[PDB]
C-alpha cells in the first residue's frame, strides 16, 4: 500500500489552501453537536429549579418562556452557523479533490504513452484501461468528500468525550485507558482491507481483458460461435473480484459493530466503579454522541484503505523510468542525412522471448538512394529488422547504424521523423480519410493529401465516394476494404516525403493491376530515397538494385423506470437484505429509544437499583448493537456485491448478441463498450450497497423519534413534523439537477475510454507516425469537459447537504419557542414531557446525514436506464435465437439469386448491384476483382453477419433469413483477410475452431501439420503453450495466418471459406500450403478469395467480379480463351 498522505503529490497551494478552509469549517461543524449538547444540559437545570420552586410554593426571578426564547435563538445561530460551515465543507473538499484527480489522470495517461516498445509487451491495453477508468475512481472516492465527513466525526466523537472530561470528571479515564484499543483495531482494519482491494483490483483488470479482446474480435467470436465460452471466461474473472469483496464487508462490518460494544461497556465498567441533574443527562448523550460517531466514520476508512491500494497501482507506472525514452532530447541530430544504413554483427532476442535467437550476427548495407529488396521465410526476422531502425527495440549484441552514426546516440524524435513506414497489415484511426493521410504531417494542406492519394493510387477510390476524403474508415479501419485499408497507409507514409520508407509487403491486398500501378511509382521515386521493401512477388524482387535473403536470422546477398426496474432485477438477493433490513431497523430503532429510556431512569442515588439499571442499559444497547451493526454492515455489501456481478455478467452477456451492424455504429467503438462495462456496474453497487443499509437507519430513527414524540403532545410534534416536507424538496431537487450533469459527463467519459483504447492498443502504429502528442492533446481536451461541470455538481451537493442540516436545527429552535409558549400560558406538569421530547427530537438529528448518499444516486439512475436499453434491444440477426430452419444433412450447396446489399453504415453506395452465381456441393469458386469491389462483402453474407436488402441466398435450397444462425455458423469454417488471434497459448488457438467440444491434442498436431506449422512449433521453448500475445502480435504474420488456416481446417467443415489465406506467406511456403490444402478442399464446398492468380488454376470456377457484379465466370481454360478481364488480370502479374 502507498502512504496515505502521499495520495496529495499533486495537490497545489490552492488546493492545499481549499483543504484547509474546508478542514476548519469541517472542525466548526463537528463542535456544532456538543454545543446542543450543552444546550440541552442548561435546559434540565433550569426545568429542574422551577419545577422544584413550583412545588414548594428566589421566587419569580425565572421565567420558562423567556429562558426557552433565548434557548431557541441559541438554536436559530446554530443552524445559521450549520449551514456556512457545511456548505464550505463540502463544496471545497470536493473541489480540491477534482483538480488532484484530473492531474492525476492526465500524468499516468502522459507517462504511459512514453513507454519504450517492449513495455507493451508485458503490459496489457485492457489492464490499463481498467486501470484509468476505476482505481483513480477509488482514489478519488478516497480524498473527495470522506475525508472531510471523517474529520467532522473525529471532531463530534473527540469534543463528545472532551466535554465529558472539563465537566463531569472522572468518568473519561476509562475511555483514555481503551483508546488505544480502538486506535490499534483501526489499523489492523484498515491494513486487511488493503490486502483484500489489491486481490479485487487484480482480478478486476483481469476481467477487462477478456472483454477488450472479445470486443475487439467480436466477428471471430460470432464465427467460431465462441459467445458462451466467453462468457464463461468473465465469469470466471468476476467471481474472484466478488468474492474478496464480501471479505471487505466482513471485515468493514465487523469493526462497526466492536465500536459500539466497546464504547458502551466501557461505560458500564467506569459507572459500576463509580458511587447536578444538568450533568446526568450531558455524559448520557455523549456516549451515544460517541458511539454514533464513531460508527458513522467506518465508511471513511474503507474508502481510506481502497485509496491507498488503487494509488499504489496507479503510483508505480508514473515513477518508472522507461529504458528507450522517446521525449526526452538526449541525442544527437544530423543534417545532410544521407541514408545509409548498416548492421554490424546484431544479435537481438525478444523480451518476451529470450531463449529464442532472432538475428544472429546479421550484417547488411543498405546503400542510398535504391531499393533493396528483403526475402525470406516466414519467420526469418525480416520485420524485426526494420522495428530495429525504428529503435522499438535494442540489439542484446551490435551496431545498428545510420550514416556511420551509431542509433543509440542519435535523438530519436529526430530520427523516427525521418523514417516513414507502411506496416505490415496496416491500422487507421477512427477518423476521416483526410485525417488518417494528415496524420503523417499536420502542416499539409489539402493539394497535398490529394498528391499523396494519386501517389498512393488512393484518388479513384476516394472519389467514387458517397463522401470525398470525408468518409469515416471506422474503428481500426474496419469498414473499408484491405486494398483501401493499405493504399491509404501508403499515402500516410508518402505524404511525410522521408528519407528512408520502410514498406513491410506494401502490396499484400493488392490485385495485379493496382499493384502495378503502385509499384510503377514507386520505382519512379528512387533518386531522393531509400527504400526497403518487404516482398514476394517475383515482380517486386526484379528491378530491385539490391536483394537480400533472409534465413534463419543470418542475411546473405541474392428505460422509464430504472428504479423499479432494478428492485424487479434484485429478487434473487431478497434473503440478504431481509436480514440487512432488520438490522438496521434495530440499528435506527435505539437510538431515539436510548434517549427516551435515560430520562426514565433519571426521572427528577440508589446504589442499589439506579446504578444496576443504568449499566444493564450499556450492557444491552452494547450486545445488540455489536451484532446488529454486523449484520446491516455485511448483508447489505454481500447484496451490493452480487448485485454488481450479476450486472457486470449480464451486460456482457447481452453484448455478446447484438449483431455485427451494431458492433459498427460509432457510437459503440470497444472502447467505449469496455467503459461502460468498467464503469457503470460500479456506480450501480455504489448506491446499492450499505447505503440502503444507511438510509433504512436513518428512516427508522426518523419514524421511531416521531412516533415517541407524537404520543407525549400531539400539539409539539407537529410543528417539528412540518419541517419535514423540506427534506424531501432538497433532496429530490438536488438529483434533479445532478441528472442533467450526469447525462451529459457520460459521454465525455466514454469517449476518453474510445482514445485510449484506441491509442493504447496501436502504440506501434502511434510511434511510427510520431504522434504521441496529438492523442495526449487529444485526451486532455476531452477531459476537460466534465471537470467544468464538477465545480457546479460540487456546489449543488454542498448547499443540499448544508441545508439538510440547516432545516434540522430550525426544526428544534422553532419546538423550543413554541414549548416556551406551551409552558407558561396552558400546560401544567408538561415540563417533563417537554423534556422528553426534546431529548428524543435532540437524539434524532445526526442520522438524517442520508444526503451524502444522494449525489451518486444521479449517476445509478442513468446507469440503469443505459444497462437496461441495451438488455432490451432486439437484434434483426439474434445468434441466441433458437428457432429457425435446421436439416439433418448439410451438403453445402450455395446459390446467390440477384443480392443487392448496402452498408448500414455508408448508405448512399450499395457494394453488390446484382450478384448470381451458384456453387454445387464438391466444387470450389475462386472469387477474383479490383480491390473493393465486394468480395468480402459476398462471404459475410452467408456467415449472416449483415443479410441482403433485395434478393436472397440460398443454402441447400434455403433462404438465409430463415436459417438458424449457429447452425448455418457451426458447418462453416473462415480463414479472415487479415485474421486476429486471441491472447493465449498456440494450442488454445488452434482448439477455438471448435467451441462446445474438447479437440484431442492428436487433432490439433495434424491440424497443425496440414497448415506447415508444426516445425516452427516444435523448435520453441513451451511447444504449443507459448503466449502469442494480443491479437496475436508476439508471432509473425505468416505464423499468425497459418495458425489461422489450422484453426478452420481443424473444425472440418461442410464449407470452407478462404479470403486470401496466402496473403503474408512467401512463395516457396505458399506451395506447400496450397499443396495441403488442396486435400483439404477436395470432399467439400469452397470459396476462395485471391489476388494470387498462381493458387486458383485449379478451382473447378472461376468467377470475376466488378462492381458488386459478375462478368465472367468459367474454367482457367475457357477465361484464358476468350481474353477477358481474367487474362488482362493474369497476364499483368
Ligand atoms: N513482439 C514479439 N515478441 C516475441 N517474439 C516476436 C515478436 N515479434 C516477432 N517475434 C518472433 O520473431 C520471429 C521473427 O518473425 P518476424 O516478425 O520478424 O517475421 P518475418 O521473419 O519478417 O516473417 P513474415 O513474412 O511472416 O512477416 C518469429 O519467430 C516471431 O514469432
Ligand atoms: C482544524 C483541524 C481539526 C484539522 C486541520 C486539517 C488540515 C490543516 C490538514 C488536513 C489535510 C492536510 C493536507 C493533506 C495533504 C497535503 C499535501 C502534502 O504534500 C503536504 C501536506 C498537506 C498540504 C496537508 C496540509 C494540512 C491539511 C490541509
Ligand atoms: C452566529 C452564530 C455563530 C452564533 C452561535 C452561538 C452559539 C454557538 C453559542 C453562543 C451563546 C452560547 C451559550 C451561552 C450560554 C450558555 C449557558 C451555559 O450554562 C452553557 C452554555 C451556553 C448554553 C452556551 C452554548 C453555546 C452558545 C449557544
Ligand atoms: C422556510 C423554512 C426554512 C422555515 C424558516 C423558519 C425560521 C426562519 C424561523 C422559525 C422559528 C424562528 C425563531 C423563533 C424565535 C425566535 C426568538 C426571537 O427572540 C429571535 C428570533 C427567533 C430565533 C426566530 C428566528 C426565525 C426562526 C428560526
Ligand atoms: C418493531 C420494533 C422495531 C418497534 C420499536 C418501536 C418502539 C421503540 C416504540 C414504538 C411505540 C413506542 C411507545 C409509544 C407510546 C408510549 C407511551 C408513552 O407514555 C411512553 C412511551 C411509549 C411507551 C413508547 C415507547 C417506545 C415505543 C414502544
Ligand atoms: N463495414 C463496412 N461499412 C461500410 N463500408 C464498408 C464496410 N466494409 C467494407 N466497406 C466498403 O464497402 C465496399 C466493400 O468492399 P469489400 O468487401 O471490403 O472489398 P473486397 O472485395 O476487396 O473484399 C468497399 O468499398 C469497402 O470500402
Ligand atoms: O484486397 V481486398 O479490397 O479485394 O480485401
Ligand atoms: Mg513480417
Ligand atoms: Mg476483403
Amino acid at each position: 500500500r502507498v502512504g496515505f498522505f502521499q495520495l496529495f503529490r499533486f495537490s497545489s497551494s490552492t488546493d492545499i489552501w481549499l483543504m484547509f478552509v474546508g478542514s476548519l469549517c469541517a472542525f466548526l461543524h463537528g463542535i456544532a453537536q456538543p454545543g446542543v449538547l450543552l444546550i440541552f444540559g442548561t435546559m434540565t437545570d433550569v426545568f429542574i429549579d422551577y419545577d422544584v420552586e413550583l412545588q414548594e410554593l428566589r421566587c419569580g426571578l425565572l421565567n420558562i418562556e423567556s429562558e426557552m426564547i433565548k434557548f431557541a435563538s441559541y438554536y436559530a445561530g446554530i443552524a445559521v452557523a450549520v449551514l456556512i460551515t457545511g456548505y464550505i465543507q463540502i463544496c471545497f473538499w470536493v473541489i480540491a479533490a477534482a483538480r488532484q484527480i484530473q492531474k492525476m489522470r492526465k500524468f499516468y495517461f502522459r507517462r504511459i504513452m512514453r513507454m519504450e516498445i517492449g513495455w507493451f509487451d508485458c503490459n496489457s491495453v485492457g489492464e490499463l484501461n481498467t486501470r484509468f477508468s476505476d482505481d483513480i475512481n477509488k482514489i478519488n472516492d478516497a480524498i473527495a468528500d470522506q475525508m472531510a465527513l471523517f474529520i467532522q466525526r473525529m471532531t463530534s466523537t473527540i469534543c463528545g468525550f472532551l466535554l465529558g472530561f472539563f465537566r463531569g470528571w472522572k468518568l473519561t479515564l476509562v475511555i483514555i485507558s481503551v483508546s488505544p484499543l480502538i486506535g490499534i483495531g483501526a489499523a489492523t482494519i484498515g491494513l486487511s482491507v488493503s490486502k483484500f482491494t489489491d486481490y479485487e483490483l487484480k482480478a478486476y483488470a483481469k476481467a477487462g481483458v477478456v472483454a477488450d479482446e472479445v470486443i475487439s474480435s467480436m466477428r471471430t467470436v460470432a464465427a467460431f460461435g465462441g459467445e458462451k465460452r466467453e462468457v464463461e471466461r468473465y465469469e470466471k474473472n468476476l467471481v474472484f473480484a466478488q468474492r474478496w469483496g464480501i471479505r471487505k464487508g466482513i471485515v468493514m462490518g465487523f469493526f462497526t459493530g466492536f465500536v459500539w460494544c466497546l464504547i458502551f461497556l466501557c461505560y458500564a465498567l467506569a459507572f459500576w466503579y463509580g458511587s447536578t441533574p444538568g450533568t446526568l443527562v450531558q455524559i448520557f448523550l455523549s456516549v451515544i454522541v460517541g458511539a454514533l460517531n464513531l460508527g458513522n466514520a467506518s465508511p471513511c476508512l474503507e474508502a481510506f484503505a481502497t485509496g491507498r491500494a488503487a494509488a499504489t497501482s496507479i503510483f508505480e507506472t508514473i515513477d518508472r523510468k522507461p529504458i528507450i525514452d522517446c521525449m526526452s532530447e538526449d541525442g544527437y541530430k544530423l543534417d545532410r542525412i544521407k541514408g545509409e544504413i548498416e548492421f554490424h554483427n546484431v544479435t537481438f532476442h525478444y523480451p518476451s522471448r529470450p531463449e529464442v535467437k532472432i538475428l544472429n550476427d546479421l550484417n547488411m548495407v543498405i546503400k542510398p538512394g535504391e531499393m533493396t529488396a528483403l526475402v525470406g521465410p516466414s519467420g526469418a526476422g525480416k520485420s524485426t529488422a526494420l522495428q530495429l531502425i525504428q529503435r522499438f527495440y535494442d540489439p542484446c549484441e551490435g551496431m545498428v547504424t545510420v550514416d556511420g552514426h551509431d542509433i543509440r546516440s542519435l535523438n530519436i524524435q529526430w530520427l523516427r521523423d525521418q523514417i516513414g513506414i507502411v506496416e505490415q497489415e496496416p491500422v487507421l484511426f477512427s477518423t476521416t480519410i483526410a485525417e488518417n493521410i494528415r496524420y503523417g504531417r499536420e502542416d499539409a494542406t489539402m493539394e497535398d493529401i490529394v498528391q499523396a492519394a494519386k501517389e498512393a493510387n488512393a484518388y479513384n477510390f476516394i472519389m467514387d465516394l458517397p463522401q470525398q476524403f470525408d468518409t469515416l474508415v471506422g474503428e481500426g479501419g474496419g469498414q473499408m476494404s484491405g486494398g483501401q485499408k493499405q493504399r491509404v497507409a501508403i499515402a500516410r507514409a508518402l505524404i511525410r516525403n522521408p528519407k528512408i520508407l520502410l514498406l513491410d509487403m506494401a502490396t499484400s491486398a493488392l490485385d495485379n493491376e493496382s499493384e502495378a500501378m503502385v509499384q510503377e511509382v514507386l520505382s519512379k521515386i528512387q533518386h531522393g530515397h531509400t527504400i526497403i521493401s518487404v516482398a514476394h512477388r517475383l515482380s517486386t524482387v526484379r528491378a530491385a538494385d539490391t536483394i537480400i535473403g533472409f534465413e534463419h536470422g543470418t542475411a546473405v546477398e541474392r428505460e422509464p423506470a430504472p428504479v423499479r426496474r432494478i428492485l424487479k432485477f434484485s429478487a434473487p438477493e431478497w434473503p440478504y437484505m431481509l436480514v440487512g433490513s432488520v438490522g438496521a431497523a434495530v440499528n435506527g430503532t435505539v437510538t431515539p429509544l436510548y434517549a427516551f429510556l435515560f430520562s426514565q431512569i433519571l426521572g427528577t442515588e440508589e446504589q442499589r437499583s439506579q446504578i444496576n439499571g443504568v449499566c444493564l442499559l450499556f450492557v444491552a444497547m452494547g450486545c445488540v448493537s455489536l451484532f446488529t451493526q454486523f449484520l446491516q454492515g455485511y448483508a447489505f455489501a454481500k447484496s451490493g456485491e452480487l448485485l454488481t456481478k450479476r450486472l457486470r455478467k449480464f451486460g456482457f452477456r447481452a453484448m455478446l448478441g447484438q449483431d455485427i451492424a451494431w458492433f459498427d455504429d460509432l457510437r459503440n467503438s470497444p472502447g467505449a463498450l469496455t467503459t461502460r462495462l468498467a464503469t457503470d456496474a460500479s456506480q450501480v453497487q455504489g448506491a446499492a450497497g450499505s447505503q440502503i443499509g444507511m438510509i433504512v437507519n436513518s428512516f427508522t430513527n426518523v419514524t421511531v423519534a416521531m412516533i415517541i414524540a407524537f404520543s407525549f403532545s400531539w400539539k409539539l410534534s407537529l410543528v417539528i413534523l412540518c419541517f419535514f416536507p423540506f427534506l424531501a424538496l432538497s433532496g429530490a431537487t438536488q438529483t434533479r439537477m445532478l441528472t442533467g450533469f450526469a447525462s451529459r459527463d457520460k459521454q465525455a467519459l466514454e469517449m476518453v475510454g474510445q482514445i485510449t483504447n484506441e491509442a493504447l492498443s496501436n502504440i506501434r502504429t502511434v510511434a511510427g507516425i510520431g504522434k504521441e502528442r496529438r492523442f495526449i492533446e487529444a485526451l486532455e481536451t476531452e477531459l476537460e469537459k466534465p471537470f467544468k461541470t464538477a465545480i457546479q455538481k460540487a456546489n449543488i451537493y454542498g448547499f443540499c447537504f448544508a441545508f439538510a442540516q440547516c432545516i434540522m436545527f430550525i426544526a428544534n429552535s422553532a419546538s423550543y419557542r413554541y414549548g416556551g409558549y406551551l409552558i407558561s400560558n396552558e400546560g401544567l406538569h408538561f415540563s417533563y414531557v417537554f423534556r422528553v421530547i426534546s431529548a428524543v427530537v435532540l437524539s434524532a438529528t445526526a442520522l438524517g446525514r442520508a444526503f451524502s448518499y444522494t449525489p451518486s444516486y444521479a449517476k445509478a439512475k442513468i446507469s440503469a436506464a443505459r444497462f437496461f436499453q441495451l438488455l432490451d434491444r432486439q437484434p434483426p440477426i439474434s445468434v441466441y435465437n433458437t428457432a429457425g430452419e435446421k436439416w439433418d444433412n448439410f451438403q453445402g450447396k450455395i446459390d446467390f439469386v440477384d443480392c443487392k446489399f448496402t452498408y448500414p453504415s455508408r448508405p448512399d453506395s450499395q457494394v453488390l448491384n446484382g450478384l448470381s452465381v451458384s456453387i454445387s456441393p464438391g466444387q470450389t469458386l475462386a472469387f477474383v476483382g479490383s480491390s473493393g469491389c465486394g468480395k468480402s462483402t459476398s462471404i459475410q453474407l452467408l456467415e449472416r453477419f449483415y443479410d441482403p436488402d433485395q434478393g436472397k441466398v440460398m443454402i441447400d435450397g434455403h433462404d438465409s433469413k430463415k436459417v438458424n444462425v449457429q447452425f448455418l455458423r457451426s458447418n462453416i469454417g473462415i480463414v479472415s483477410q487479415e485474421p486476429v488471434l486471441f491472447a493465449c497459448s498456440i494450442m488454445d488457438n488452434i482448439k477455438y475452431g471448435d467451441n462446445t467440444k474438447e479437440i484431442p491434442m492428436e487433432r490439433v498436431i495434424a491440424a497443425a501439420k496440414q497448415a506447415q506449422l508444426h516445425d516452427f512449433v516444435m523448435s520453441l521453448p513451451e511447444k504449443y503453450e507459448t503466449n502469442v500475445g494480443s491479437q496475436g502480435s508476439q508471432l509473425s504474420r505468416g505464423e499468425k495466418q497459418r495458425i489461422a488456416i489450422a484453426r478452420a481446417i481443424v473444425r472440418d467443415p461442410k464449407i470452407l471459406l478462404l479470403d486470401e489465406a496466402t496473403s503474408a506467406l512467401d512463395t516457396e511456403s505458399e506451395k506447400t500450403v496450397q499443396v495441403a490444402l488442396d486435400k483439404a478442399r477436395e470432399g467439400r464446398t469452397c470459396i476462395v478469395i485471391a489476388h494470387r492468380l498462381s493458387t486458383i488454376q485449379n478451382a473447378d470456377i472461376i468467377a470475376v467480379m466488378a462492381q458488386g457484379v459478375v462478368i465472367e465466370k468459367g474454367t482457367h481454360e475457357e477465361l484464358m480463351a476468350q481474353k477477358g478481364a481474367y487474362y488482362k488480370l493474369v497476364t499483368t502479374g
